[PDB]
């Protein structure tokens, strides 16, 4: 047995080694064919078709380019050909926990249909690892090509989900920290793992991308930071790391939180909630399990992926009527309208237990506006969007170690006003845009009195179009004129 | 209703006129999102993740540029808004006929399962367009926008595929000829489906399109070619006409035709042969109908998609088991080997009523050499491959009409000594692909000697791999040496 | 007599109509085939080969494109075809003005040499712009295609520099005053000569581009503001547009102000000022001109390009020498040393009139470290680079009116807080550049020390390397530790 | 240290101290000011791109290729020296270009001087001998561990070729392969080709069909006629068919482009008339002229594109006839295309003849009434060879493979056993005709007179001879 070339648009010819082959060809792994990157995006961007198998492939390459490159530059590190391999799986592998639709599963599904549980992607992607080795004799192969599977197995999940539970890695000792931040970077975010959904989701959405992930790779270096061997980039690159975080928001802002993309995703999540008591997939030993469920038993996992959505839209049983039709809904783009986008104001910030009383609060609003509909609390949709970094309120860069020309092997620290005064004085966000269930042009005219009302109300920003959709409330707030 | 933009990766923003958004925005339509535009060629190229959709999407925006070019270039043709819609409707309709995979579908499934039907992936996109009228209110929008149903429901029939039994069309006249020559062009192929598959497929692929459709629109006229108003072609371009027909040829011998693509095509051909028994599809009127026979019932092909497969994968019924086995290989990439390439000399050609008999013929060959194992007809699978310019053995540009730029419209022939003497000689061939379902190396070598002692038999030319692969064969033959 | 379509690499095919191909083959215009677009930048991205002709022609065909565009979604603003055609002349010849290596002519070399002119790239387009109809026979042109040459070149002159002193133009009546903000956009900066440079630049140099145009185009109508009608946005695109500015800064940090481009420009412009008393170039009559004075007859100008550069580098003249002998620095890469760079902060600007008293600042400092060379002011250059969105302190976001969906002849404003958090709280900066003239490794140390010692005098930004390259001067400041 | 350099073909590209001091020379700098395409660029408005960055370009490859090799085939004993040796090889083997690339040895040289055998090769090793001793480098190289006679010797080899059983003394038959990868004398198949199909690509607007990386990811080293060469996966084949008929491409539509051509032509014809009056000091300070500063590398180093501005800008007399044909060209009154036709036959237009072909065709007579008579003097015959790079022959014929169940051995593949839809020949010529009188009544004449010398010597019917020339095409009933 031997390597395999693949060619991918982003990254043109990968070499792939036989044990990651032996990987790859697994139902665990091939199950990524069967789960749109972007989901609901797709909806909106035509382009944006392509799964997270492919994307894996990419990280896998890429971890595999920068763990390379740091080890020809320096052979003091003393990188093995295990460390590499190593690093490469755990790259090809980060990608394992997604459900259907990506982001549609563990940022909306899995959080309303299981509430009790915390569900991370990265969990599941420790948990469908694990059971691609155990199906498929992956150690033998490991022992064969020169790993430690006990050690690297802990090395490549510790890679994924950050220590298992002072050095409180297991898989490689402080010396080899710099290997941690390369495919799941925990400490400031700059991992391979962006890179390429940047070049990737910019490739097939219509986007450009204006991050140069070879210019880091080829000024990167690993510098003593705090008694562990860390990554840091040369200094002049700062503005770079920036214009990284920048570019991220800026696919949020455009693509991964577009309204409709958005809205598409919470309607898929409605069919998939009221069609969880009646779809049924058989796991281990032949047991049945829900779409909610499934998540307890990676075998039944193996086979949750965006087939669902059209195994509710095929159906024929009665019992699915209500899925069934809000799928179709979608198919004859009758979709929840679009209200409006605020944000608020000083320093309040919106918390997760409060989510709940937002559509009530906006019914709650009395516009002084002549109406001929009433809407209620479930007529309405508020949607809370938290742009940031990446680190909450913190500064990713002010966690990035930098090297100077004249002294390649020290580390040091760039502050934010040693760049640029043109850079955020802030670093994270929310964005509340609030929609309606109701279709109609008179039901869609009170949802807007009803949204303005509402910002005004609660101090948040003057909606964009707010003088024009409410030109009887926008007057009445002193604050917005 | 006004008109959409939507964002193309390789189009940029297309405008969507209200009606096309309305036939755009059904099942029928939104069914081609689950339908891979190479089939198994994605199992080979990851990038090639896109589907019917996008493409269907794209074909409509370039017949509108090319009829809005013509249009603005020569106002004296009288091309009206009418003609435009219809057009941009034949352009995005023209693959609604596909089925799962492609065309696995139509090559491969359909022709073994129905070899009494002559079934075409044209007559399908008619009668699903037809479909999608009828299911969906159509004709009063199209009233609303000013077209008349009967003649241009006709139209656009027609420009799918062709004469719907002097001038044979009903849709439009003699003086409107070159209106037929943008969606599908029977009359040399030249058409905006291929520009579209170009460019889409290069950019998934991770190929590099050399054809510039955009300067083909730029450069082309309409002018009288017995008495018809016909498409035509600035002189000087004739050289890069030819070289769109390579950049054909190039596609299906990189990618479209790839041996591993190529079986994993057939390989799910087999399974859904296997499955064909025993998978349900809900027709019209609750009329249970059939892989196989979906195409009978319009309702059920509707849903006839690449969900196929999966629901396949993720049975459970012990009648499913044969098909299910069989996709399992394709995901532990158990495929049947390759063995190799050949092509018939002279003036043989292998006609499809021979096809059956050639995996005999291999079997039944008398190598001269020690096999461990001998191995039977069933082991073996022989592919037959038409490669051509589109028009069997002719010349496709003998059938294009060109300008001179001293006198624009007046048309004019150009013949291939005209051009150059390092053009192709022929504009047709076979290529012969073996394969063995036996995947031991024992039975390998075998089917090796086998093979290629049936090329030297039936004089076919002898495989690059033939001095490594039978060297005690290859000296037998004289041609050969 | 016909038109002509050019291939380019950013647009494509381009079609351009008879009169702006007579305008373009005159000698005053294909002089900008020898003046590079990003001069000294060159040296540092080799892509960067391109010249001001290229780019030219892309801002024409840009022109020609919104206009048109315009002119199609909306009929009622009554654009002619005489409107669009004066639109790309101006657009074809904004960049006439250009001198050698294009910013270092009008940024740097003219502002030393002549100092009591204010020259800029406008006005110079402006006179040669005259000079080309004057000189090439261009108005019975015009006539014969329909334009009327006093009020139509007064329109384009006012399209390329402004008015030439209420209503203060006299090229077009009120009720085309969004003509105005095509070309060369004074309000706001949104213009197409920005969009082809965007799209030029990053081609050339290696660098993708993140702002999308076309999208801009397919989302601009015309609306009342104030009594004028202006090309409003759609507000969707409000963040589009920042990023616009954002691109704008990115492309200046990257590469247009790259520390070796501008010392390699200031290097240049030494040179030419070293050569000016030696140089001849013959004017009009015979008439003899210095670099420094080519400016003040248009036939001479026509001849001053980048070939200075190689006369200077070619020349055998004794008196030359001195000059030739930095541009041979050049060449053998023996530049001055970047020493670093820093900022005011707070509040505080640094003075133009100041700017001359920099580098015997920096000299007069007095850093606690042991020197054996001791460096005057001579050997300081002190670069003040103004970084901005092209209006000063001023948002240039404030001065663009957008369009929402339900009203889109109704023009609203949009504040930045109604965008994001995220978005700069400046506008303008300034970045200060020191470098040495002397080269070795000791006055390079020393250099080093007298720069951080007076950034810690004027309380400016702690360089970057500043612990690294001077450990013994930056612990002095606790505003740093 | 090492310098990265961005560039928008190959990203960022590493340079070895060693590298930078021979790029930061006059005699490498100069390249800066000569078009790759020259006159394509008054056609192709993107075509701005200079010798320097594709030389750049061509030693980076050259550095991807031999580290593949090196890497996949420890056994080969490849050593850091080669790799620096071939670098340099791949970045100096465009020195050699003059004025507007191919203008300057395709058409001036050949006129200016028609008894030296010039060629870009032979320029490209004078001016790196001129540069390595001008710049003190042979003390640089044998700092980072070259050892300067053997490895100068070798580096010219690869530029140029055998210098004077094994023609090579820089190295032995057992690195044979080094020498297959900055110029293949073999079968063309080489570095310089890829990088320039990317970046004339780039710059033109059209786009690239070619995948050297996939080539680079699937080659390998294997031992034939005892020499270890490069040898191509099997199945790569069809790709290499492909490479050059990308190459045809790019003189079809770019390279060989009637207008491009007759720019060329018309900025030779201006340099041969200022040839006399145009001084280049060289070394001693002597005066050298535009034909003979290939005698003085020193002179050479200062002769790029800049004497066309050089003769545009200048006043004086003796030079106004080349001034006016360079202002002209500024004017876009160029010499007016005609046409263009093919010899049949297995017949072919030999070099000898080309200087008559003009004659021939103001001497047709075409039965039709015409207000003008033409001389020879009117026209211009110029006349291309298309080709795959050897001749006549098939450069495929000339590569090595290898098959997946054998990849030490080196195989042959004959064109009947890849596709009959391949060219049956490799090699064939054009005629195009121009007319340097542009008035109407001239080029209608030119038109009848092309038409009725195509048909006297039964060359190809023009594509627009029923449409130039009506009264002409009905005699020949070969053409209907
Ligand atoms: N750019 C390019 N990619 C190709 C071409 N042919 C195949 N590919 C892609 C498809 C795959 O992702 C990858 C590898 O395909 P290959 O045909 O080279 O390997 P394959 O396993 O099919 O054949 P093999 O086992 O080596 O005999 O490269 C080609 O001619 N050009
Ligand atoms: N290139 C690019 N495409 C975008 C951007 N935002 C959205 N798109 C894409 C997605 C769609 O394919 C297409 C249209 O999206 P829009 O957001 O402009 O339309 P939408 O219907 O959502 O809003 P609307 O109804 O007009 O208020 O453009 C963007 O910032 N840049
Ligand atoms: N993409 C592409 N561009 C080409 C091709 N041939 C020429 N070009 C470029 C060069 C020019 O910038 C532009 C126009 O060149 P043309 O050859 O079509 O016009 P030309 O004046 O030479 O011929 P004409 O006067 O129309 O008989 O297109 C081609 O085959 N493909
Ligand atoms: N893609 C990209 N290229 C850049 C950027 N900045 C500069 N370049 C290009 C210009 C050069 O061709 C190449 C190297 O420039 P550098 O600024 O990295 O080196 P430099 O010698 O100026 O600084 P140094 O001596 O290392 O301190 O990269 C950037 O932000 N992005
Ligand atoms: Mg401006």
């Amino acid at each position: 047995d031997t390597m395999k070339v693949i060619n991918d648009p982003i990254h043109g010819h990968i070499e792939l080694h036989p044990l990651l082959v032996r990987i790859i060809d697994t139902p665990q792994f091939q199950r990524l064919r069967y789960i749109k990157q972007l989901g609901g995006g797709y909806y909106v961007f035509p382009g944006a078709s392509h799964n997270r198998f492919e994307h894996s492939l990419g990280v896998g390459y890429l971890a595999g380019c920068l763990v390379h490159a740091l080890g020809e530059k320096q052979p003091e590190l003393q990188i093995s050909e295990r460390d590499v391999l190593c690093v490469q799986i755990a790259g090809l592998c980060r990608n394992l926990g997604h459900g259907p639709f990506s982001h549609m599963f563990d940022g909306r599904f899995i959080p309303l249909a299981r509430p009790e549980v915390k569900w991370t992607h990265e969990q599941g992607s420790v948990m469908m690892f694990e059971h691609l080795i155990n199906s498929n004799g992956i150690k033998p192969v490991m022992e064969q090509y020169g790993l430690i599977p006990e050690e690297d197995i802990c090395f490549i999940k510790e890679q994924i989900v950050g220590p298992l539970e002072l050095w409180p890695y297991k898989g490689r000792p402080e010396n080899k920290s710099f290997l941690y931040e390369i495919v799941s970077n925990k400490r400031n975010g700059i991992d391979v793992d962006k890179w390429d959904y940047f070049a990737r989701d910019c490739h097939h959405l219509g986007i450009q991308n204006n991050f140069d992930y070879k210019r880091f790779i080829k000024f990167a270096r690993v510098c003593e930071v705090d008694n562990e061997l860390r990554i840091c980039a040369r200094d002049k690159e700062v503005g770079n790391l920036y214009d990284m975080f920048h570019t991220r928001n800026s696919l949020h802002r455009r693509a991964y939180q577009h309204k409709v993309g958005n809205i598409i995703d919470t309607m898929i999540t409605d069919a998939f909630l009221k069609a969880d008591d009646y779809i049924e997939i058989t796991g281990a030993g032949g047991k049945k399990y829900r779409i909610s469920t499934a998540i307890d038993d990676m075998e039944a996992y193996t086979k949750l992926t965006d087939n669902i959505f059209l195994e509710i839209l095929y159906s024929t049983d009665p019992k699915l009527k209500d899925a069934r039709e809000i799928l179709k809904q979608i198919e004859y783009r009758n979709l929840f309208k679009y209200v409006g986008e605020t944000q608020p104001t000083g320093q309040i910030k919106i918390k997760r237990e409060d989510y709940e009383s937002l559509p009530k609060e906006v019914a709650s609003a009395k516009p002084k506006v002549l109406l001929d509909v009433k809407l209620k609390a479930e007529d309405f949709i508020v949607d809370v969007i938290n742009m940031d970094y990446g680190m909450q309120e913190k500064n990713p860069i002010d966690h990035v170690s930098f090297y100077c020309k004249t002294a390649p092997n020290r580390a040091i620290r760039i502050t934010k006003n040693q760049v640029s005064q043109l850079l955020p004085e802030k670093f994270a966000e929310q964005l509340i845009r609030v929609y309606c269930k109701k279709v109609d042009r008179k039901s869609l005219y009170a949802a807007r009195q009803y949204f303005v009302q509402w910002c005004a109300d609660r101090n948040f920003t003057k909606p964009q179009d707010g003088d024009v959709i409410a030109p009887l409330i926008t007057p009445q707030k002193k604050e917005w004129n």
